[PDB]
């Protein structure tokens, strides 16, 4: 029944909004719909893998609030092996290469392709990343899709190729499915087309020991009875005095303040009363999350090391699977294993097969582009499809079609009466990762701690300070990559 | 608690099923969210207006079923008043027109126009009705948006400007937030360009005496206790031997089979047990609705007929609140009105102003474009915003954006185990109207008779005979409507001589 604030969701951000609140002394409870803490992140283990990320797992410098929570909760980070050359398989055949970035060797295709990312950095400069629909041309590039603006931009199929995976792979959509407005906020906010895709002094620099399920379980370790599970919330009153939260297992809690910390689209799954303002009453219904399965192939050993790779592979081509992979061997060299995500259309088309069709595609592509018959012979295989999650809805995260970031935009993390929202989606800084939801879960706190007149309107935006363990890198570009015209530019000079 | 059916949902789809059902000898409980049926359908009666539809109004030649149903319960319907000139208002003047169309008279103009209605029905004509993402260009089509097409097809701003109405009139949503696979199906599947635009032997040629909401009233009156109003369904359980279906004022129903008729997206208000299959999972939060303000300004008189104006206007402009507007006055004569929708990004934008603010708005719009004093003097003043509606999630219908049809299209009306599928957005004839809504009803029931093993599966889908009081003229093109070029055809045929 009752207390100051309950928090609806008990993923990353659910838990770093109640962690602060409670370290404030005010009275929290977490109703969270499944069995267990984590959400869009969950750790398995069992013998065969010891531990193993299903959902959610890197991250890197300047995701600094992560970072932060998961020390002080007891978490040590380790580097993902980038070591040996990282492979680019594109028409059939494997090009080794080393730095973050796959070579291109014709020179057309070589301005084509260093236009391409400079455009999409230079696109970002103009969009603010608390406010993209203020972006001096918010409406034309919502208005246009991803697929649109690669045609326009990409004179070569090699650009517009590497282009679409990049899509895929960052957002798990297809490039006919997304604003454009919406996709060069979203790199923006993650500091730049560099930053998001790299591992080495990128998002893909690390990972938890123990697995980043471990967030989320320690804190609630720290709330002890205060988080509820299998406490799905099904209804919100907010016409009396204090505001009446509902579950779907019949009991009532009643609050001063509800945080609602799930994917906007979730907030479907509640009935309000009153019924929700007529923008947020549209918007929830406006706004999907993404289709992938994450998929982890277990080896004796990892052999691909022998052969001078580091297991990275950026894979293109309609008949391959999987278009990204990563080593996810062990930090001591034990449980060697190759992690790789089923992006989009082919998570939906692949979902048709069994688990065991789904090991022998992935075998038979790893060696092909390994160039070993070691990869056909795994001893253990582990999966999980997000889009057959009815609290989760998809993942990574949540996409804008076209139209809809400058038309509901605005409205995402605007507060309902007493209902303030958190959540990755509504974070302005890594946004999509678990970064944002730390961002997110600790800011609509802060707005509720406001509220109740404890902190300074100052106080509920936050810095934080960079983590010492895990410092960051600047990004660089070349006079050359500044300065060489594209292939437009190239024939007007001519 | 007991019985052999609950419907969930009491719109016109659902009270059409309830009613075959109930008529067969089943025993069905209807459960509504709402104090209220008819869902999209709402009628208001007052003093002042008598009674008006504030959602689903018109019907016409070749929606019989929704003519047979609402004959069966005793109504009748009027025609709308299209005796006058229609207007179209563009670039801040009006030019009166008699037909179905506004004229062209440019040449260029006039094979770019000629040619955009033709493409559209021809493209469609390789589009199957019951089953859109089989097309043989389906992905191509469904990876574009209806923006996308219509830069292609027109090259006059004259063309493009019209076609963008016809879009935001057809479906309450911009053509950057449509499929054009979905767009181009939606047509096809009313019957073409001219059947869906049409007053005079198209879809807005009738109106129902009393009001549209009769149809969903005059079930419940039918079927006595066994339609709950103020049960919104939070809950499905179908791991036991009957399904369990749970309301949010915690009662508890039990049944052999449910049927679904809410828009697919408000599928997501319900939490399920097993999980959702993963393809309907994702595709509820794929599918929104529209937006749209239905207003209905009232006048002493209908002062624009005394003009030669029937009361229909056209009206294209980014400043114009309203962009289609039709006589609303009652077949007596009285109670003189003009309905207008205000569509899509202008629902969003003009939402914000008060009723007052909205009114004043449009009687200045009516006033330029009648060219007439008199429309500043209104005597009353109706409107209906369904885009804060937590049981409808917009109007008319729901859309589908670029990449989705041909994803998700083919589970829509794909059974869950013993939940099947209605709503007008899972009819394959007239879906997104009254008429569509009776199909998948009455479609649904059947699937069910036939698990039943009451009927053979042959009976399922069924034809339906033409209304005698409201006959189809046929859909005819001329020659040169037919023949003419397109505006890239005779560049090529000018490219061709030169040689
Ligand atoms: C899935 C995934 C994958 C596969 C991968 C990845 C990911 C994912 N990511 C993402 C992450 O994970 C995220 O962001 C996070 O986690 C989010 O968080 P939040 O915000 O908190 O949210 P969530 O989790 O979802 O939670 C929520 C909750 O709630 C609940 N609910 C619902 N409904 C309800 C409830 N409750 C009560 N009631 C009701 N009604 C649920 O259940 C839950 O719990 C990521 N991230 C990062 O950072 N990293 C990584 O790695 C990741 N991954 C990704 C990527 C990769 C590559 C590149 C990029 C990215
Ligand atoms: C809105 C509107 C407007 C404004 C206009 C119009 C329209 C609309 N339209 C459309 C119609 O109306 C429709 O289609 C119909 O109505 C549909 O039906 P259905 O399918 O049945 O569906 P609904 O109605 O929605 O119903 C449903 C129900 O359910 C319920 N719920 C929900 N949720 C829930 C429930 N329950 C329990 N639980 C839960 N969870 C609700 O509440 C409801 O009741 C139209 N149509 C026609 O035909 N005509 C006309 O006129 C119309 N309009 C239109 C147009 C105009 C112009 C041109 C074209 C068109």
């Amino acid at each position: 029944n009752k207390c100051d604030v309950v928090v609806v969701g008990g993923g990353i951000s659910g838990m770093a909004a109640a962690k602060l609140l409670h370290d404030s002394g005010l009275n929290v409870v977490v109703l969270e719909a499944r069995d267990r803490v984590g959400g869009r992140t969950y750790t398995l283990r069992n013998q065969k893998v010891k531990y193993v990320d299903l959902g959610g797992s890197y991250v890197g410098p300047t995701q600094n609030r992560i970072l932060r929570l998961a020390k002080e909760l007891g978490l040590e980070t380790y580097k993902v092996n980038e070591v040996e050359r990282l492979i680019h398989h594109v028409k059939g055949k494997s090009y080794p290469f080393r730095g973050p970035f796959p070579p291109v060797w014709n020179p057309i295709t070589y301005l084509d392709h260093n236009n391409f990312w400079r455009t999409m950095d230079d696109m970002g400069r103009e969009i603010p990343s608390d406010a993209p629909w203020k972006a001096p041309l918010a409406e034309e590039w919502d208005n246009m899709t991803m697929k649109e603006l690669l045609d326009k931009l990409c004179w070569t199929e090699s650009a517009k190729q590497l282009a679409t995976l990049f899509v895929n792979l960052c957002v798990t959509a297809e490039t006919h499915e997304v604003s454009a407005l919406w996709f060069l906020w979203y790199v923006k906010q993650c500091g730049g087309t560099t930053r998001i895709i790299s591992t080495t002094n990128g998002g893909q620099e690390r990972k938890f020991v123990g697995g980043s399920g471990q967030v989320s379980e320690r804190i609630m370790d720290l709330l002890g009875d205060r988080v509820k599970l299998e406490r799905p919330v099904i209804y919100i009153d907010q016409t009396r005095e204090n505001v009446l939260v509902e579950t779907l297992n019949h009991e009532m809690y009643e609050a001063k303040y509800v945080i609602s910390a799930i994917p906007p689209t979730l907030g479907m799954k509640i009935h309000f009363n009153p019924p929700l303002p007529m923008m947020r009453n549209q918007m929830i219904t406006r706004v999907p999350l993404g289709s992938v399965i994450k998929c982890i192939v277990y080896y004796k050993e990892p052999f691909w090391r022998k052969k001078d790779y580091c297991g990275t592979m950026i894979i293109d081509g309609e008949e391959a699977p999987v278009a990204y992979t990563l080593d996810d061997t062990k930090p001591e060299g034990n449980y060697a294993a190759i992690m790789g995500f089923i992006l989009a259309h082919k998570a939906r088309k692949l979902a048709r097969l069994t688990k065991e069709e789904r090991l022998k595609k992935l075998c038979e592509l790893y060696a092909k582009v390994l160039g070993s018959l070691e990869a056909l012979e795994p001893v253990h295989y582990e999966e999980k499809n997000w889009c057959e999650e009815q609290y989760s809805g998809g993942c990574y995260t949540t996409y804008f079609p076209p139209g809809i970031l400058t038309q509901y935009g605005r409205v995402l993390r605007q507060p309902v009466d007493r209902i303030y929202f958190a959540g990755t989606e509504t974070a302005t800084h890594w946004s999509g990762y678990m970064e944002g939801a730390v961002e997110a879960g600790e800011r609509a706190a802060r707005e509720i701690l406001h509220a109740m007149g404890k902190i300074p309107e100052d106080e509920i935006w936050q810095s934080e300070p960079e983590s010492v363990d895990v410092p960051a890198q600047p990004i660089t570009t070349t006079f050359l990559e500044r300065h060489l015209p594209s292939v437009p530019g190239l024939l007007r000079l001519i």
